[PDB]
């Protein structure tokens, strides 16, 4: 069966405030347990260009934020390399609790990928926010966040590059997805610095769409 999932969380408003609040509440999967709080969006509703990730990692979970780590970082970059103010964006993630495995001896926390019953179930939170935000533009950093508002079989290989639209998405925002910026913290050199100059197209482009 198809899940209710955190539909039964999201309270009736708009206030992104109360939402991320509501959102320290919710039980919609099982990745609520085991993580320090929900980590919510960054930003007001005034933004125009709303940005999309996959899930909190380490840093993530302890600062409440999304992208405040490395990969928040390399973002930072990108957004200035595309002349665009962190700040008057809404930074969000499909998913909003890290998930994550514990180790012998490792790192504190190793973030694991949400499945799709996860995305699938923390997605009515990503509908709350663009019914709050009602933003012009969607960019879907990586595969992740661009499956959970164009389907499971979608292949960002097969649109990089296009401004798109959709007919689920509220508001019916242009839409662009691209590199997830930790893609670019690894791999060979010259791949990762043409994959930036590729991000700060796609960046750029989102920023000048009407
Ligand atoms: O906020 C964050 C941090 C790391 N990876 C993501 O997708 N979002
Ligand atoms: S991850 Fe999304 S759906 Fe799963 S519990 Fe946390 S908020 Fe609810």
């Amino acid at each position: 069966s198809h899940m209710a999932g955190a539909q039964d969380f999201v309270p009736h408003t708009a206030d992104l405030a109360e939402l991320a609040a509501a959102a320290g509440e919710c039980r919609g999967c099982g990745l609520y347990r085991d993580a320090t709080q929900a980590v919510f969006g960054a930003g007001g509703r005034s933004a125009r260009i709303m940005m999309i990730g996959e899930q909190p990692g380490d840093k993530e979970d302890l600062a409440g934020l999304p992208f405040v780590g490395p990969a928040g970082r390399l973002l930072d970059r990108a957004l200035e390399a595309a002349d665009i103010d962190r700040d008057a964006l809404y930074v969000t993630n499909a998913v909003k609790h890290f998930k994550f495995t514990r180790a012998a001896g490792g790192k504190r926390r190793i973030a694991k990928t949400p499945s799709r019953t996860e995305v699938v179930a923390c997605r009515p939170w990503l509908i709350a926010e663009m019914t709050s935000v009602e933003p012009d533009v969607v960019v879907l950093l990586g595969a992740t966040a661009a499956k959970a508002l164009l389907g499971n079989d979608f292949r960002v290989t097969q649109h990089r590059g296009e401004v798109l639209h959709v007919d689920d998405v509220p508001g019916d925002p242009a839409l662009v997805a691209t590199v997830h910026p930790s893609s670019l913290l690894r791999g060979p050199k010259e791949e990762r610095e043409s994959a930036f100059a590729g991000l700060v197209d796609d960046l750029r482009v989102a920023a000048d769409v009407r």
